[PDB]
């Protein structure tokens, strides 16, 4: 019936468990945020202070050369100053929480100066504005508008490997009648701002368990006794790069030569000897927005949407603390979160999918057109309005009894679908072939019924080489008629494979190498299938091999590659695939999502000895059943801390190698039973 009574904290304290997971208890909100800020300082202080410093545009001043590009990017886009505005524009209530958070961080550093790396001490003290600045940078100028896209360069490995999985199951599809939720982000294992942190906040008025990126005062992947939500990247096109026609010191626009908006700014660049050199920086703007110059000499102006949405953090906070789905939807309706697909589920039995973000209203052009260089010489392409929530693809309690997204276009959020590409403007999302992992996603959910939490988790462990199922039947035969015995031996090895990425697979590695050539290095190539992908058979296409003879030459080559990389065509998958953190070295399993593996581990290239580890992949994984009280399990691949000397960095990877999940503790008693360290505090 009613949720179990939440705990009313009678004093401020952090109860840490054996895994470095803080259970922050505050007599009020500001107190809790302060504890949260303290805990994050404890667990990831160095990187948070580094990121906050960058967000001030002081990256070059504080750490020199390797941080300069980001400084120029953030200054030119006026990020540090807008953070001050956004900060000021906060609601009095929330601004107090942000100030607490910053005080928590400051406090921790004050009482533990030794735990703070020397090179980041100059960043202290930090303020509520700094928090806001970072989140603004992350959301708007990393996720939505990255310097790579605008500068016409690219980005260090983050192509399609910035993915995730997400499921929400309606009570009707379960055995117990409680909704189920899956949080499963697949971001880099090394990039600092992408590091996830696990925490638990409790005040007399709210409770929030979950993971979030270091430096964020709100929990993005949260849940509690009442509800929970998860996120996945949808690539919402919130920015436009306009090509400019330079002319007579200005730029051509609507037939006339408009002069630029010029501002002479400056920043400090640290020198090897510790001194700083003052460096000039002219910031030019066009009616579109800031202007950058590419290497090829192209003058590009970037127009980022939602620069007037200062309530990002508060939206997330109100969303996750919502007392009902209605409240939740009202919160999301503020349009303060610029991107992401978001999934919801609660103890009431409601599940929801939302292609969220702030999208510019446009009158022409498909997504591909808007993702490229839009002509910047006419007011014809200068958008100003953005779409309301109800203009975007969304699903609630569908007939299928579930929702899901694995970075695939929003065209198959459930089965049967409830809408189609035609119902929305063609610039919102792409209409491209869904990845094999995404197809596996729809299958695992729609094909199963009467689910239990345990079965639900087991399905999450799927590591099927769907790619094989679509190709081997045609490849194998064609390869067997090849005169080269080694090729024939390869075909037999492959045909004996159960087509699952297990540690012991002797054919997996070889298959991958073949697939690299058959479907491109990222495994997304379609040019080689006999039957092209189709939205009408979204989970069974593409299929077959268009040119078996060619594909065999590819296998011929792939065989050489496998031996060169691993030393044999039949090396055990988990012998070359390892998960190495600190001094822990465990065998790997599961693999590339584009090859159909639901559970993901994007293996890196192998080293001298054919050993390789995950570059991106599983990180924070949790499955929640909204029973009363709720039940949840989770694991954090890379622990809950990265502070030099911490015992909580490599202390979970072993359980990951065995899919041995931790029961997430929400109830006071459970917490008291697992406490290993108490940190009392006053705000």
């Amino acid at each position: 019936q009613a949720p179990i009574a939440a705990y009313k904290p009678r004093s401020n304290e952090i109860l840490w468990d054996g895994y470095g997971v803080p259970h922050i208890y505050g007599v009020d909100a500001p107190s809790a945020f302060y504890g949260y800020g303290w805990a994050q300082a404890r667990s990831h202080g160095d990187n948070i202070l580094r990121l906050y410093g960058e967000a001030r545009g002081k990256g070059a001043e504080y750490w020199g050369p390797d941080y300069e590009q980001t400084t120029v990017w953030l200054l030119t886009n006026g990020v540090p100053e807008r953070a001050q505005q956004w900060y000021a524009q906060q609601s009095p209530d929330f601004r107090a929480n942000l100030d607490a958070f910053a005080a928590g961080i400051n406090a921790y550093a004050q009482q533990n100066p030794d735990d703070i790396s020397p090179e980041v001490r100059q960043v202290l003290p930090v303020s509520g504005a700094d928090v806001v600045a970072h989140a603004h940078r992350l959301m708007n100028f990393l996720y939505v508008a990255s310097p790579g896209r605008t500068l016409g360069e690219g980005d260090p490995p983050d192509l399609a490997d910035q993915g995730a999985n997400s499921w929400a199951v309606a009570p009707g599809k379960t055995a117990n009648g409680n909704a189920l939720l899956l949080q499963n982000p697949h971001l880099s294992w090394t990039t600092d701002y992408f590091t996830y942190y696990e925490a638990h906040l409790v005040t007399p008025d709210f409770e929030i368990y979950g993971a979030t990126q270091i430096g964020l005062p709100v929990i993005r992947f949260a849940f509690n006794q009442r509800m929970g939500i998860t996120n996945t990247v949808n690539g919402m096109v919130g920015a436009t790069n306009y090509r400019l026609t330079l002319q007579d010191g200005g730029y051509l626009y609507d037939g006339q030569v408009r002069p630029f908006e010029r501002r002479q700014a400056s920043y400090r660049l640290r020198q090897a000897d510790g001194s700083t050199v003052d460096k000039p920086l002219e910031i030019r703007s066009s009616v579109h927005g800031p202007v950058f110059e590419r290497a090829d000499g192209t003058a590009v102006a970037v127009r980022v949407a939602g620069l007037d949405r200062p309530g990002m953090l508060e939206q997330y906070f109100d969303m996750i603390t919502a007392h009902s789905f209605d409240d939740y939807e009202a919160a999301m309706a503020r349009m303060q979160v610029p991107t992401f697909n978001i999934v919801y589920a609660d103890r009431e039995g409601t599940i929801n999918y939302s292609f969220n973000g702030v999208a510019p209203k446009r009158a022409e052009g498909d997504i591909a057109f808007w993702q490229g260089n839009v002509p910047g010489d006419s007011s014809r392409y200068l958008w100003t309005e953005t779409h309301p929530l109800d203009d975007l693809p969304r699903v609630t309690n569908p007939p299928g009894g579930f929702v899901q997204n694995s970075n695939d276009p929003p065209w198959t959020p459930t089965w049967p679908v409830t809408y189609c590409p035609a119902n929305h403007p063609s610039y919102l999302a792409p209409q491209t072939p869904h990845s094999l992992r995404a197809q596996q996603s729809v299958r695992l959910m729609s094909e199963n019924d009467d689910l239990t939490l345990e079965r639900f988790m087991a399905l999450q462990f799927s590591h099927r080489a769907v790619m094989a199922d679509r190709t081997l039947p045609d490849l194998i035969p064609a390869a067997l008629i090849d005169p080269d015995p080694e090729v024939q031996a390869a075909a037999r090895l492959l045909a004996a494979w159960d087509r699952d990425f297990t540690s012991d697979s002797r054919a997996a590695l070889l298959f991958e190498e073949w697939a690299r050539l058959f479907a491109g290095q990222n495994f997304a190539g379609q040019a080689a299938f006999a039957t092209p992908w189709s939205l009408d058979k979204p989970v069974s296409t593409p299929y077959g091999v268009r040119d078996p003879k060619a594909a065999v030459d590819q296998l011929r080559t792939a065989i050489a590659n496998t031996k060169r990389k691993y030393g044999a065509i039949d090396r055990p998958f988990g012998d070359a695939s390892r998960m190495i953190l600190n001094d822990v070295n465990v065998p790997g399993a599961a693999g590339y999502g584009n090859l159909g593996s639901f559970r993901v581990f994007t293996w890196s290239d192998p080293d001298e000895n054919g050993i390789r580890t995950p570059v991106h992949g599983e990180t924070w994984v949790a499955m929640i059943e909204f029973s009363t009280p709720v039940r949840a399990y989770g694991l954090m691949s890379y622990g809950n801390s990265r502070q030099p000397g911490t015992t909580h960095y490599s202390d979970q990877i072993e359980r990951v190698s065995r899919a041995d999940f931790r029961e997430l503790l929400l109830r006071r008693e459970q917490v008291e039973a697992a406490v290993q360290e108490r940190t009392p505090f006053n705000f």
